[PDB]
């Protein structure tokens, strides 16, 4: 049930007029499409075919870890999770509060634009707080903006400084580009909607 | 059918007014999202790439076991199962008792707030009894609050004291943080709802 | 379609008033949840990482087999299958006979409580006959109530008496406890319903 | 869509009164349940952990093949497929011919019991022709009624007579029993329905 | 969504009266059933357990390729895809053109039997053009009508003429029979329908 | 939910009359069918069975990467993703703008052919911009139009010039043909629709 249902409440009836309402969510889908291709495909090799030229037992495991703490496809994953949360927390805040107020005062809209158009504004703030919280780590945590073919790993139980090699560090980067590019694009659309709610207050 | 259906009875029609009703369940989903990422991804290596530097047959298997009795992702799993149980036992207690009493005295609400708002109170008690029963083990069972890069394992059939090394013990811990953090957060929301039912009695 | 459809007919409209009607089925689900975690996760290693300290070809294969004839997770599986059968054979006996008698004498309830409340009584008998038929094997077949870290295996083509070692025999036992505990609990609820049909006849 | 849909047309509205109408199909499900447990679980090892004690290249591959031509779980599979065919060919012959004749002579039941109750009789004949066509092979093709722990394989490129060993040949047999037992039971119910159509003609 | 939806437009409302209309599609299903058993099961070994008795690096990879260019289960796959295309292109040509003409001249059947019963005739031609285009390759491409236990492979980087051995080449052939037999049967039904449209013109 | 839902909005109600409207989308499906066969099947081996004849640690990993930067099945994937985007962005632009304008001026078609028939024209431009943006890379990036049996790889940490060998480079090419052929065909249908919107303006 991954993707189709998040839109049943995420693609709500009639919220705003900016042409960036759907655009942002079409990417949200696109961006989980590109990741549901990367993950199962290019990262399985991450640990397997990660070769350290040393016979020294501890080394290779320690050399992956010291170098790949939260692997990229689990970061990319967490991104799509956190930045998914505001989207579905709001849609949840709506289908609840709207269903509630309605069926309670029917037997016995200033608060529909009040309560909900307000949490949605702070959501949009949350979206770009997350989309940028990770975009940050993904750039600070991981030794520049990509990954090298080999790394020189000083992991504890290696003898002195040893070599190791990653698997397809280009295909791995390629997908770090797209996912980082679309991570920026999806930042601007998010900030444009936080901008439009700062223009008319 | 995992997740979408638990909400069909779990996201009940109209129970209470605390803003922590949905919040708790949005996490419940989030928390099964983070775990349905961890499991199949970072724990496959647990046993495979767990390296003991010894030639001594028995050792490595014994060194995983003596050290990883109920692996983390099956604990995390059990958590989400037990803490899932009160949620769906109540929702089950409702859709049954409500469907029953209704279609039986229609041909031939003091007990709807009696029977059900009462078992729900003891449920909320159960939720935090489990969320904290495991949160306990997960902290007492597993040698501090995380896992080291290497362990010194005295498993029987090793010669004296041998080394062994885990796979991505940081990525493994990273996910033990989030899942332990969200395990605490989901404790408070649970205890706030047990608090609100202790305030007005 | 596993689990959600068994309830569409299993959790029928309005059968009895004992609070153990749903309780038993909530476990039935719980118990297929715990097993759909165990299986694919902890038992893959059963054969793989089962190490016999011998160079003697035949041995390891023979030592698994002579020692793990019907592995636990396929027993647990068979349990949930057989004890699933009465539940869905009755629900099948109902939605058929009820749909039949109805649409045949409408154009041209002593037998609804006769035929069906009677096969259901023998079902409850069947449930506890199976839940206890396996609970039996699972306790008699498998060398006490758990599994050791190593076994001393005399499988034919090993030289004399050799050692072998299992994988995570604790995590494996842990899940033999829960599944054997819940196998007992689900016995009592079954026998309480066979008791209530022995009380009022 | 495997299982739930075959019953939408396979469990038709109102065909006959023998108590073996559903019984046979409840097994049909049961029997695909037991096999959807066996297959992915116990047979993966078939080739992998099949060990021939020889260094002679050709041998092991030839020794599996000469000995496991159509492996059991693909036979079991074929059975459930062929014996599935009459069931769904008839159900297909009905929902077509019944939908056809109806909506064609409404604008502009002697042939409903004629055409369909007749192909259904030959179906029941087909079912037991298949259920017994394989039951036959499964007993004649495979060296008695089970499998040994080791086989002495004379496959071409082995040096003279070599040993080889299978994986869990008991667990493998256990599941050959159940599936062969239920293959007999499902023969009798099929022949009882061919008997009841031979009694009243 | 593989199989169930192809019939929603494929199992059309009311096209012709030949008893080979459903028969052909019941096989189409059967034939994707047999292949969705073969593939994931018997061909995984194709490359893995393909053993060439040589130490010569290049060899084994080259000996699979030069000998298994488009492996059988990807041919079988392509067949079911191409021969699936006319079936769903027509069903697509209908549900479009029929929905179009109808809702356009309702506000403001000589072309329903014209346009559609005509492309359907050329479809049936296409079906047997594909079913026989592959049936051809599958017989011409692959060294006779089956596969041997061993092949003598002259792949470039082998030293002179080397041996190699396949995995379960009988189980592999067995499934090449059925799928080639049903590939012939599904040719005749296709040609019988092209015959019936050549009889009455 | 992959494929069936893209059509619910992709294959909209009633857009144009060219016989290339469905044809293009029938391929779009066909083309994701051929790829959902290739990927999981023929590319798993890409890295695994990629053999470099050298003992030199770094080499093999570097020799795959320097030679397979974004592997084919992830390109093919990205293609079907990008060229999928205009299709679903438009269908998204419609079901939103059409649902919006309608339910807003009903209580209180020059812009339906204006706004939407115009973005759809630029979509068709986008489709062929992507379909040809990759078709380009797929031909320029990858050393001619196919792949050789062996490559001579000069990857850094190899000693001088080493050999390596790919897996099934023919089966891999075969599927590069179809997917490149259908990548051209799906270019023309796209350009014919951009042509028909250039003919009548």
């Amino acid at each position: 049930d991954w993707g189709t249902l998040q839109t049943i409440l995420g693609g709500v009836n009639k919220h705003s007029t900016s042409i960036g309402k759907i655009w942002l969510t079409v990417l949200f889908i696109f961006r989980i499409m590109i990741l549901v291709v990367a993950a199962k495909e290019v990262w399985g090799d991450e640990q397997a075919d990660f070769v350290c030229n040393t016979l020294q037992p501890g080394c290779k495991n320690v050399c992956y870890d010291h170098y790949f703490p939260i692997s990229h496809i689990r970061l990319w994953a967490l991104q799509l999770i956190f930045v998914s949360t505001p989207a579905l927390l709001v849609a949840m805040h709506v289908a609840y509060r709207r269903h509630e107020k309605k069926r309670k005062f029917i037997k016995g809209k200033v608060r529909i634009e009040g309560s909900l158009w307000w949490t949605y504004t702070s959501s949009i703030f949350f979206r770009v707080i997350f989309e940028a919280a990770f975009m940050y780590v993904f750039y600070v945590m991981y030794d520049g903006f990509s990954m090298q073919r080999l790394v020189k790993c000083n992991a504890w139980p290696c003898p002195n400084t040893v070599d190791c090699f990653v698997s397809r560090p280009t295909e791995k980067t390629v997908f770090t580009v797209f996912m980082i590019a679309v991570s920026g694009i999806c930042i601007l659309l998010n900030v444009t909607e936080l901008c439009y709610l700062l223009i008319r207050y």
